[PDB]
């Protein structure tokens, strides 16, 4: 039995609102049957436009990387209930510590948010066989700052850095493994009820072609999609969560 | 008479040790005629590697988005003396306020760093005529937190968001128009001495072919290069700063 899957979109383009607007209408006209929570995280400056225009009942809006208490509070007052934290990338590029993202997860949860925490290893780490370590260490740090009930507001996205906008995607087995690994750790550290209920999304070069197969994996509960979420094929990715 | 130009390189590719290593060898062996300060901002994860292989006397290492008192101290002990603050992108994508980037610039400068502060408007702001008000508001906010002597540690990069990784470079006159506003503002509010010494760099889809004509503009002092800094043409960009 799987928990509700999630199909999350990461928006970034910097040359219109024309395309976003048309995608939003495409999403607003799409028919979705199965139980799935879709999420669209546009740029901060497109948040207002997106909120008003996006009307599909199975889509919600998420903010990204609100590095501040006042940032969290104003987003929540504005009607935003989701936030995505791009830790894998920020750890690799700027040296953001696991403790700092753990603190931000705890802060976001306490502020009323549903938090999608992006954890993952570098190419060099995956190279030397450290996916296991690196990934569980980030999850361990997060657990240290979360109460058991906090996990109902948390979603884990396994987004390995080497998969992010490179065209390289983890295989349905190579993702199931690190996912199964996360769930078992959570099970034995926090509880079986929390571990089973926990959505563990896969992110990194996902597209309409691979979505179907990755989702068939027992411990994959949806996707975090960047480049492919700016295209009509996202509709396919959603459909693939059944 | 233009102050010393800067050619700044921002690295972010993942599967890169060999590729980066090749570039460094390439840079190390390059002969650079004129007076130019070259800067390389690798991802945190390749800091030590770059610091061990780069040796050209006209090159320094920079950290990107160092956001922590504890993290500057680390950087400072590791021998890194330059930092680049990607504010234009964080403002657009995450809502980062002008006040927060001003606090960071002041923090970095108080700690002995040279700071490249990246300011710029969004596509929407550019299409609606708001570039001037938006850019000038960003520089004024940063100024408020600086003493006159601190400007020696400051470098401004005009980095319009709609030009970052989109291929849409600003025209020579577009960049000169905004650089001129910036410099006019500083000369009037701070001093003509400070304004004439200030390096105002342009960033956004800079490459080997468009660099030359950009640097010919009176108030352009150099470049911030993303995707073209990973390629051999970065050499061309450097040569164009004369």
């Amino acid at each position: 039995s799987k928990p509700q899957p999630i199909a999350a979109a990461n928006w970034k383009c910097n040359g219109s609102q024309q395309s976003l607007s048309e995608l939003i209408d495409l999403f607003n006209s799409t028919s979705i049957n199965h139980d799935v929570q879709c999420v669209v995280a546009p740029s901060f400056v497109h948040l207002a436009m997106t909120k008003e225009r996006l009307s599909h009942p199975k889509f919600v809006i998420a903010a990204q990387n609100a590095g501040n208490a006042d940032g969290l509070a104003s987003l929540k007052d504005f009607g935003v209930n989701w936030i995505v934290l791009g830790h894998s990338e920020r750890r690799a590029y700027y040296g953001e510590t696991n403790e700092i993202v753990a603190d931000k997860v705890a802060a976001a949860v306490a502020s009323g948010f549903m938090v999608i925490a992006c954890i993952g290893e570098t190419l060099q780490e995956r190279e030397s066989g450290r996916t296991a370590v690196v990934v569980l260490t980030q999850i361990a740090a997060i657990a240290k700052k979360l109460k058991k009930a906090d996990w109902a507001k948390v979603v884990i996205a396994y987004e390995p850095v080497w998969a992010i906008g490179t065209g390289k995607v983890a295989t349905p087995q190579q993702a199931q493994e690190t996912h199964a690994l996360i769930r078992s750790w959570v099970s034995s550290k926090i509880g079986a009820d929390v571990a089973g209920e926990l959505r563990i999304l896969y992110g990194g070069s996902v597209n309409g072609k691979n979505a179907r197969t990755l989702y068939q994996q027992r411990d994959v509960n949806g996707f975090l999609v960047g480049g492919a979420s700016l295209k009509p094929e996202f509709v396919d990715i959603i459909k693939a969560t059944q």
